């Protein structure tokens, strides 16, 4: 029919399902989530790269005040220290006493290791769960994975998954994200092309390859020191070199909700948050038929022992005659318990994990197309 229900999107829990309709057997599914992780779609603004000053050869006008045009240069800073006395080694750029002097012109640019390293940040728009989920539908054995925001019909083995759409605001989505050699940071960006001079995030990186570079990152020429070349220039601190080196603690750490962050694309595999919400069309033409299974009765259910929080949790020994032969379902209808699998044998004392984090159990086990009522008190 259509088993329309929510797995306990917490991966690694088995999700029962023991939905049966009329002409088959008790239908079993068997799901266990894994990676339904959100996926922001980001839009980069920054460069995160290092400053450069193009500090060039100090056109000398000695004597003579040599004129200082303006360069292409990001930060294109020449200025006419004149008076310069310039006694250097080997041979003279003065021979007068006074009106020599060096232009001194010096450039920002970017750095050349931003193909080696870039700092992205993306703001981010909406994400999407995508999950796989182990299905055992009956014999079925197979692992959807599908983008599980309820839109992708995942072709099952015969079934139709929709996982989603599911609620989840709980994500690693900030409103800007530094992201820097796969080191996340949920981290205020600033506007493009208006920081602080040593602001984190200095270059304006509008294009991973672009043409332009805000950065208030500025160089501070002089009247430079006498006779040695030094046309000083007072820059910024590089944030670049404080943003990520004596950055923060990363937003890959510190995951709320319990995720795990990782940034191939920025997604939060295992995350931890909320139940999968899955619609399962799935008919009863997969399943196998009333009128070939076996005809379980006097079905009493033991009480073997009673662990308080274990996986297994209980000794249930299910005593049933059966007509034939056949497959068990295990689908009971009590949420305080779990069925440790969907598989029941040939009739007799079957055995099974009555796993139950309840401290009083009573399950209402459904073996067979038959029911019972296990009781007991569970351990420490």
């Amino acid at each position: 029919y259509e088993h329309t229900a929510i797995i306990p999107n917490q991966v690694g829990f088995p999700y029962k399902a023991h939905v049966a309709r009329e002409g088959y057997s008790p239908l079993t599914l068997q799901m266990q989530v894994i990676e339904t992780s959100l996926e922001p779609t980001l839009n980069l603004e920054y460069i995160t790269c290092d400053y450069k000053t193009k500090v060039p050869s100090p056109y000398v006008k000695c004597c003579g005040t040599a004129e200082c045009r303006t360069q292409d240069k990001p930060e294109y800073k020449c200025a006419v220290f004149t008076g310069v006395y310039p006694f250097m080694w080997g041979g003279a750029y003065c021979f007068c006493d006074s009106e020599n002097t060096q232009m001194s012109e010096a450039y920002v640019e970017r750095a050349d290791v931003c193909k080696h390293d870039h700092a992205a940040a993306y703001r981010a728009h909406t994400a999407s769960l995508r999950a796989k989920i182990k299905v055992t539908y009956g014999t079925v054995n197979q692992t959807v994975e599908a983008y599980v925001n309820g839109d992708h019909a995942v072709t099952i083995a015969g079934t139709k998954f929709i996982f989603g759409p599911v609620s989840t605001p709980w994500t690693p989505f900030d409103t800007k994200i530094l992201v820097y050699k796969g080191e996340l940071y949920n981290q205020d960006f600033p506007r493009y092309g208006a920081g602080q001079p040593g602001r984190f995030g200095d270059i304006q990186s509008r294009t991973l390859d672009s043409r332009d570079l805000y950065a208030n990152t500025g160089l501070k020429l002089a009247r430079p020191a006498a006779g040695n070349i030094h046309v000083p220039y007072t820059q910024t601190p590089s944030g670049f070199k404080t943003w990520q080196k004596d950055r923060d603690s990363p937003l890959n750490a510190k995951a709320p909700f319990g995720c795990i962050i990782q940034t191939n694309p920025v997604r939060a595999m295992n995350c931890a948050v909320g139940n999968i919400p899955v619609s399962m069309d799935i008919a009863d033409s997969a399943f196998t038929r009333l009128t070939d299974a076996p005809v379980i009765s006097e079905l009493t259910c033991t009480v073997s022992t009673c662990t308080h929080s274990s996986d297994f949790g209980g000794i249930a020994v299910l005593s049933y005659k059966v007509e034939k032969s056949g497959r068990c379902d295990i689908h009971s209808h009590s949420n305080v318990a779990v069925l440790q699998e969907v598989s029941i044998e040939t009739e007799g004392r079957s055995v099974i994990h009555f796993s139950t984090a309840s401290a009083s159990p009573s399950f209402v086990v459904s073996v067979c197309s038959s029911r019972a009522t296990c009781t007991a008190k569970c351990e420490p």
